């Protein structure tokens, strides 16, 4: 809970000397009491500070606590609350859709800070975010291939939670599992249309995330070798 | 932080029957987590105590409280704070540079509880206080010895903070110091055109200050009767 | 302190029989006692002999006594010092932040001997150095090919500090914080328009530094491979 | 030697950044080669440092530096020397004299650093200080008064040093050999038609010297009594 309380302490400091107000770092208080009292998760935590933040426009003074702390998980959720709020000022159901599993997969990984959840969460995010950046811009294959990225995100995300699970307990041999997610990801992201490239890269960042929450890269290192000369 | 505990137990009881609103009472809990939580220092839980009261104009209930739990650094505090809206409302500036060097130092001894600046604070305010009381009565010869004992003040203040913490490890003989301090002070005191009298009194109460801080007060009898004899 | 030593006696031979004058001895003998005095590093000591040879115009027998001790630290210190100067009698602004750049990452190598930094700054140096040449015999796509080598060194140069603070204590394994490295590189390098190619070069230059500073080359050689691999 | 090394350092870094020219720090430089290899003392030292800044008009730099480093002999030395050329621009003999004695304590305190005679050394040379002043202020007083302080010291300073010599090895009990030189120098100053109170304020403050050189303060304090009552 070092993040929390420094995130209060932060808060704390700026609603001082003028900057955010009151309220923020009255409720960063009472959630800081709640959890550690054992009566909420850090989820709802982040979720009520990123909804206070956006109800009173200081987004960004929360961005810049997040980032001063130096959280990934939270600076995570206010990207994909502030994307999802976007995509409805828009109005497109699939980016709604990939925002709304990009959150579920952020609070799975929130429960206890898996980092294979947080990669795939991360990569549908920057990718929306990248769609929104190139909508404005106007460069429809840029957004195709963004498309593609997300459509391989989707098909992967479930495998890798599931990877993540079997090797916790089951006892298998990592570099199996891997290989098998693998292939299983390219197989089902061409069965959509979709190359077996750009999946391929979207697979290989999901071998990588894998390999740093499960404690071991020497097998991570040597899927993505075997990627490697796949993509030739 | 019996005293803090005891400061929100009573302010509880006071916002229970009446009397005070209960935004006081709030901030009182807040600040008790936050403080014992490591997370701000108890000056700021005063501070902001305070600031409250004279928003809401209630500031005497705060002064019974204070009182009734015996706190010394708080009270001082609280009668610093309203001798420097007073004096904001008249507009004198050497005043306001005393009670800002009285606010810096009672900061200063509320950091570790230190007796000896909270001794030198006292006195700045008191001195403040005596000088605001003159101006409406108008007896000028009271009001120039203020501005004395004032002036001596503000010079014995470094001396005195300092000779605490070369007292504190450095193993010096503390009555070898505390008279160096006093014929400093005297001195220069007498060099800004004040009498080796009042100024005598200041130094006589500041090295009584100091005795009590330091659990010696042998010493700084012994120095109370060199400073009586040279009075003579 | 022993190259400094070297450096000071050469010297010493040098003004006896002719060739340099005696300032440049007599400087060297005084920053010699400063230096294994404890009052000054290194890095003043080159820079002042380094300032002095060229106000006196005998550098080049400053770097044929730097060669004979063998000292990588200083001719590379020297060769950027020489460059700024060309560069200042030029008038052009990258190259000026370029070599400034390089010079301060020289200084913190030579704060500790740290071997990536200087890889980093030889780099810089030596493509700044082409990029002269190349001025005067005027092939553009040279030098736009070495504007995109030093952006990519540019680049590198935080990630390359970072990995080998972190390596230093944190304890992580060399071979994952190296291909992430060279993947952000690559990454960051590919955003400014540059190919992944010549950006590639430079990524495994500075990974070969990496490798060689760290003690440990097994994981520089792989890295290495997984970049050859890359490049296809 | 730590203050020696310590200026050097200083006056390097002063030098490197513009200031002061090159030869006060080549000179600090050899000068602290030769002490600490045994060939010259450090009055030596301080003295051609000060005739250095003498002859630059830099004197000033000199004088913040040793204050920086806190050194009181040397910062003492510097006011000697600079007093004695202001009166030699002036040309009165008394304070010739006065100035000569106060450098011959300063070198015998220099010596083995001997608190006493440098507080013999300060007095004299405030005392003319002040008399340079009031020369172009006008107060003749004041110039009166100030002789008479200078007479009692030039008497004191014999007895003083001899008191401290005989205590170092002779073993008399300090209070009776300090209260003995204090009436030895007030009846000797009233035998100059001197009153016996300013010259009782010169030995009291060449007591506290006493008693701080000698590690016994105590008899020192009794004595400061006794000539308090005295002046009664
Ligand atoms: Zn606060
Ligand atoms: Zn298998
Ligand atoms: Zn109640
Ligand atoms: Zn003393
Ligand atoms: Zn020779
Ligand atoms: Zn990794
Ligand atoms: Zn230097
Ligand atoms: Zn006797």
């Amino acid at each position: 809970t070092e993040k929390l309380k420094k995130i209060t302490k932060l808060l704390h400091e700026l609603v001082d000397r003028g900057e955010i107000p009151e309220e923020l770092a009255t409720l960063a208080t009472l959630l800081l009491y709640l959890v550690e009292k054992g009566l909420i998760s850090e989820f709802d935590f982040i979720e009520h500070l990123v909804r206070l933040a956006e109800k009173l426009g200081v987004l960004e003074e929360l961005k810049k606590v997040l980032e001063e702390v130096g959280d990934e998980f939270g600076l995570t959720l206010v990207y994909a609350i502030s994307l999802l709020k976007e995509v409805e000022k828009e109005g497109d159901e699939e980016l709604k859709e990939y925002v709304k599993l990009a959150i579920e997969t952020l609070k799975e990984a929130f429960e206890r800070k898996n980092y294979a959840l947080l990669v795939s969460a991360k990569i549908i995010v920057e990718n929306a975010e990248e769609i929104l950046k190139a909508k404005k811009k106007g460069d429809e294959e840029k957004i195709k291939e963004l498309l593609q990225r997300l459509k391989a995100a989707k098909i992967g995300t479930p495998l890798v939670r599931e990877v993540v699970e079997r090797y916790r307990e089951e006892g298998e041999p990592l570099l199996d599992l891997l290989l098998h997610m693998a292939e299983t990801t390219i197989r089902e992201s061409e069965k959509l249309g979709v190359d077996p490239r750009l999946a391929a890269e979207v697979a290989r960042e999901m071998v990588d995330g894998v390999g740093h929450e499960t404690g071991e890269t020497e097998a991570a290192f040597r899927v993505r070798r075997e990627l490697d000369t796949v993509i030739l």
